[PDB]
């Protein structure tokens, strides 16, 4: 949901028409501000890996958004937007197959679809906490399964710089690209508010006033204004 | 003679490109020469979990 691969073939004109994985195209909420995609055609952010996306695409790294139909360039011919489909320019030289690395950004809506600080995220990968990256290059910058803070509104998107910088998704664009096809990740909102104050603000590793994960709570629960849920049961295995 | 773990991709070598891991698909550095099929063999570990999680002796 986070990382992909796909095969872009190079022999026929139409090949240059590359549908994005069915993974990356989820929870697009009719292409939401939250809904942002970076196109690599390497697997390291060394060297010149980024495939640039353009209005007109015109060489092989060029790419659009389309609706499955084919794009030739023209002074006056735009591609028709679509979020599940990608053309490219044209086609990569040497007429053999390529990889196409698909690189989402997943909004998380921790506080009732407003921003929340950048510290306030913890995320784990396959059960261990993995630290943000800030300033690009840096050293956490170069550690695999790393992860970036960004920000998305309608008049568009900033990464989140700084642990005080109010982010609301994150995406995993480090020097290593990615994550692997059956990686869990967990991201949580560890603000201590409308709780106790003998609780910490740290994942439960058999401590007092540590957090438990829930996923998706926060989408019916207002965790910004103190609106939490009043009766539990149980029925046929479900909470 | 090379293999790694793929999603179904292709990969082609270069000093910064990675295949994708995934359970599901093997990713070959280059064809065998010749031209014609060849036969794979893949022979996987199973575990038991007979200790409730935990090993146990080899003669047991």
């Amino acid at each position: 949901r986070f990382f992909g691969s796909t095969t872009r073939f190079n022999s026929v004109s139409f090949d240059r028409v590359v549908k994005i994985p069915t993974s990356i195209t989820t929870q697009n909420n009719g292409s939401d501000p939250y809904y942002r995609m970076r196109l690599y055609k390497q697997s390291n952010r060394t060297g010149s890996p980024n495939l640039n996306e353009v209005v007109q695409p015109q060489l092989a790294d060029d790419w659009a958004f389309s609706d499955g139909s084919i794009y030739n360039y023209s002074v006056n011919d735009y591609p028709n937007p679509s979020p599940f489909w990608v053309v490219f320019g044209a086609l990569v030289g040497g007429g053999q197959p390529s990889t196409v690395y698909f690189s989402r950004r997943r909004g998380l809506g921790f506080a009732n679809g407003t921003s929340v600080q950048a510290s306030k995220i913890d995320v784990v990968v396959n059960g261990v906490q993995r630290t943000p990256i800030y300033t690009p290059g840096s050293a956490p910058d170069s550690v695999y399964r790393n992860y970036y803070t960004y920000f998305a509104d309608t008049t568009g998107a900033a990464t989140g710089t700084s642990s005080t910088s109010l982010v609301n998704g994150i995406f995993f664009d480090a020097i290593p690209l990615g994550l692997a096809t059956n990686d869990t990740v967990e991201a949580s909102n560890n603000t201590n508010i409308h709780i106790g104050s003998a609780s910490i603000a740290t994942r439960y590793n058999y401590n007092d006033g540590s957090y438990i994960p829930a996923f998706g709570l926060g989408d019916f629960a207002d965790y910004l204004n103190g609106y939490y849920p009043s009766v539990v049961t149980f029925f046929q295995g479900r909470l």
